[PDB]
């Protein structure tokens, strides 16, 4: 069989170390060959190979390509692959007819399990919808029907399983929204009501805004959209709970204000919501709450030994956490800042080119991000309360502030609060009138 020149058709180059590498082990000995790295000609090439099939390299490389290679830069590829020019016969039907199928499996692939590329990019859509609406051949129409048919169901677009609780009010009352605040609304509901918005963003992230660091790159804010509102909403839930306990200047005031959020962190536990736990810890381990030491010293036994435990998930680099995380039943919201951490490890210890693009790499990659998916699909049998939704997604205690400025006035206002001399704290006043006396958390 006479493939095309290289000069014309870049793909057909032959296979050497120059473009192409595969694992070379004991488990590599039989069937398709593994890729460890190449050019991306080489693996656009195995992506859209004539011989085989290969379904868990299309997987991988849908999932991982973003870091190696843009959307139009795929598309481009994929239509170059297409466009399979004379030999320099059999050839149609044992190279180019499998080649033009396997690609239009890849385009299937794509629109099914990766449509916000096209969603993000409508010159994409636009590019790819020309482009399938030319491949008129008679062989290809059951794969371009399927195709238009996802695109057509991926434009088209609360039922609860079982009864959810009673919404729990305390001091707020419904309708105003302007009396909400941590010690006001209810501990019950403020646990609730961040876990669905939590649960809800953290469902939303694919493991192609993780791969390959892209939330920490200039493309970041197009390759990692929900992974940044995740992020963010982190560092702000965190920095409000920091704020809240260290304006509390009236002592008394302070102490219930961590017994509240001591609270609250048994109700994020209570839901399997550890994402909230360990934001709760990150916030009384920083450097502007963790040396209240008379604000610790006042607790009740048995709420320091709540957070003593909640404390030890995230030691040892969250050891504990990771045994409850697996061992208990969904619906949860996993701790996400562990995912980052660890991806970010792999991409420094792995480098990106073996220009040989290093594709082992991303497929260890994609077995960090393979993981987020089992937690994304059970939600929470809980109603949303759509004031308290807003409050807590409109929360921004750096005001107007850089972080660095907002953790700079933290500091100095703990060093006002209980300053760094062996004298009793100053007594500050009370600026709020509301009862500190917690409803707990039972519900009511």
């Amino acid at each position: 069989l006479r493939l095309p020149s290289p000069e014309v058709y870049r793909f057909v180059v032959k296979d050497s170390e120059e473009n192409i590498v595969f694992e070379d082990n004991l488990q590599s000995r039989s069937g398709i060959p593994i890729i460890k790295g190449g050019t991306v000609v080489k693996l656009i090439e195995r992506l859209t190979y004539h011989m085989y099939a290969d379904p868990n390299f299309v997987r991988t490389f849908l999932t991982t390509y973003r870091s190696f290679c843009k959307p139009q830069e795929l598309l481009s590829l994929l239509i170059e692959r297409f466009e399979i020019p004379e030999p320099e016969k059999r050839f149609r039907k044992e190279y180019v007819q499998p080649v033009q199928l396997r690609i239009l499996n890849v385009f299937r692939h794509w629109v099914e399990h990766h449509f916000y590329d096209f969603e993000r990019d409508l010159y994409l859509l636009e590019r790819l919808e020309s482009f399938i609406s030319s491949v008129r051949g008679k062989a290809m129409k059951k794969w371009v029907e399927s195709i238009a048919k996802i695109i057509r169901r991926k434009k088209q677009a609360i039922t609860f399983a079982s009864p959810p609780p009673p919404i729990e009010w305390h001091i707020s009352k419904p309708g105003h929204i302007e009396t909400f605040d941590l010690m006001t609304l209810h501990p019950i509901e403020i646990a609730r009501q961040l876990t669905l918005l939590e649960s809800d963003l953290y469902r939303k992230v694919q493991p192609s805004e993780l791969v390959g660091s892209v939330w920490t790159k200039e493309d970041k804010e197009i390759n990692s959209p929900n992974l940044l509102k995740m992020i963010r909403h982190t560092t702000n839930l965190t920095l409000w709970f920091e704020k809240c306990i260290v304006e509390a200047e009236n002592f008394e005031e302070r102490v219930a204000v961590l017994s509240r959020i001591i609270e609250i962190l048994q109700v994020f536990q209570d839901l399997n919501n550890f994402n909230g736990v360990l934001e709760i810890v990150s916030a009384v381990n920083s450097v502007s709450v963790y040396r209240l030491d008379h604000t610790f010293e006042a607790l009740q036994e048995r709420k320091r030994k709540i957070l003593d435990e909640a404390v030890e998930l995230s030691q040892d680099h969250f050891k504990k956490y990771l045994v409850k995380l697996k061992s208990i039943n969904p619906p949860c919201v996993p701790f996400f800042g562990i995912y980052l951490t660890n991806i970010l490890k792999t991409e420094e210890g792995n480098n990106d080119f073996l220009d040989l693009i290093n594709f082992s790499k991303r497929r260890k990659v994609a077995e960090i991000t393979g993981e987020i998916q089992q937690y994304q699909n059970q939600p929470y049998c809980l109603r949303i309360e759509p004031d308290m939704r807003r409050f807590f997604e409109n929360l921004n205690p750096m005001g107007s502030a850089s972080e660095k400025e907002f953790t700079d006035y933290l500091f100095n206002k703990s060093l006002e609060i209980e300053p760094r001399n062996p004298k009793q704290p100053p007594r500050f006043p009370r600026k709020s009138t509301f009862s500190l006396k917690s409803p707990g958390i039972r519900p009511n």
